């Protein structure tokens, strides 16, 4: 298995690594239907996805996509620096397919 | 997807933005029979409820349901500051259908 | 729907109100048969419970008997101020149906 | 029904009270098979065991089990004082039953 | 049963102790398809992985894999100190089996 986050990400097509070193600036989760999802944003503006679950996950993705969600809150409020998003470059915002958090 | 809360929330009927920039002042769970909900105020005595749930709920959305209210909880344990609600304000309360946290 | 847990309360029978406006005293749970359950104490002596789920409960009350716990645990190590709680009062110790946070 | 874990641990054959009145020294927690348990250490040198989930534990034990290893993870990270351990001292490590926290 | 770590670590093939004593550096979780995972890292550098749930998994270590995430990430946030990991050395990075938390 990989040893990173960068390592990891580049298994997968349709993928890049972004740098932030940065607490996340802006948390926000909704329960409307066919929306069930997470949106976080760094203070710069970039703009990051949890995305709702679909067809295009394997099940699972799907135990991992609530863990993420539930560690994007936390980190957010307890102001934790994140290292590193791998996300999916394919989707609007990017969807997080990764996260390290590193001092 | 949505870039932020404003454009989810408008991509559904019966619903309405509202800017708090505050901590919650309330927070009430209950597990009697038919009013498994939470209810959260803030000081101005805008109140809001995570509605029950119910028919007019996918599937999908119970998972979020339920998420939501862990998220109203920690934020008011955190005194973490609620920039935006979407709601639905063909109930009332007003029904929360999604969150976001900044500053 | 309700707005605030005394209007919760009140559609109930075999309920009352008891005004807290303190941090918890004590909390204990258990995973022995049968009193798989949770006790909550207040200074003043007033002792709570979460009863073990049962055939009194319907379906939906299964998860929010699971919440309760979570949020009266989280309520301790926090020493958050438990405003009121809505109990049942046909069982001993009374049986918490609602719980509210404020202050 | 019991007010306290002296009352409650009263109930059980093979059980005894321990008085702690400090908080956790180590937390031990393993996912090896068959050793799906938690051990719990104090500064007296005492050890207590969260069972792994057998055939000697009913339906309704095992979300109770679940959630006492919640209960002593977040215990031990926030440095909280266990008052009493409610144990089976058939088995070694002594088996929790349950647990009462205050100050 | 096992009174601590390093006796659990010892009923198992292809395990040793990794006796670290100090917090966790990095915590990286992803959840990309075939790769639902958390690696953690310490400041000397070295890595550990929460592996992927797979068929050398029986069902009982399911749950406590998902713990095993939950119970990292809580510790990397706090800045808890890791006292030792029992891991398995077959695999890169070593997977973990079990932590020991002490200050
Ligand atoms: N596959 C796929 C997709 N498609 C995904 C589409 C993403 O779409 C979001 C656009 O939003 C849907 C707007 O809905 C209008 C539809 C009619 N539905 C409703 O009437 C409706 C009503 C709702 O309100 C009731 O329920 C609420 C609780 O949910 C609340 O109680 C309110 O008070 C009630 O009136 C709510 C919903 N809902 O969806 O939440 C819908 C793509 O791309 C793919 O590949
Ligand atoms: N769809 C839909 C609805 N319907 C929802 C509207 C409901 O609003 C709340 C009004 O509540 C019910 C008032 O209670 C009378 C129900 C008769 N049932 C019971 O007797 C009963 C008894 C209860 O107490 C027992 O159980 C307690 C634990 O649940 C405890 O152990 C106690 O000691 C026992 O005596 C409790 C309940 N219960 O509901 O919690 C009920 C709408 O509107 C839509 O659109
Ligand atoms: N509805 C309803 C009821 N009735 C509820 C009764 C309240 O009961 C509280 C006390 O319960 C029974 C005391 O147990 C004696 C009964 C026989 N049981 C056992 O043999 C037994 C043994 C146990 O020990 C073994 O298991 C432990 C883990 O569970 C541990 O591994 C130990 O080492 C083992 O020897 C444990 C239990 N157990 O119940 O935990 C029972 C009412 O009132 C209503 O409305
Ligand atoms: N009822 C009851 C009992 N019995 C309870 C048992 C006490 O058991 C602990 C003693 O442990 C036995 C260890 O098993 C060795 C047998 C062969 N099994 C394995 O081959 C095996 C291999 C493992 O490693 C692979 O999987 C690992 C993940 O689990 C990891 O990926 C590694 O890299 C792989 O090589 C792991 C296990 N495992 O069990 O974790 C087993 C009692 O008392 C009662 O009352
Ligand atoms: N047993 C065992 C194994 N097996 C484990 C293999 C470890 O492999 C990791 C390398 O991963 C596969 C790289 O995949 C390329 C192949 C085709 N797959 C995809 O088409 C694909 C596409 C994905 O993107 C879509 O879905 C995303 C959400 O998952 C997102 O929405 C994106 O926008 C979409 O385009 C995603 C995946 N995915 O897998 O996540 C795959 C081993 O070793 C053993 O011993």
């Amino acid at each position: 298995t990989p040893q990173n986050i960068t390592d990891l990400c580049a298994e997968y097509h349709n993928t890049q690594i972004h740098t932030l070193n940065d607490k996340i600036f802006s948390y926000t989760e909704s329960l409307a239907g066919k929306r069930e999802m997470a949106i976080i944003t760094f203070k710069n503006g970039a703009t990051f996805q949890v995305e709702v679950p679909g067809s295009q996950h394997i099940d699972s993705q799907k135990k991992a996509i609530e863990r993420m969600k539930d560690t994007l809150r936390i980190a957010y409020l307890t102001e934790a620096k994140v290292e590193k998003l791998c996300v999916w470059n394919n989707k609007t915002p990017h969807a997080i397919a990764a996260i390290s958090m590193a001092n």
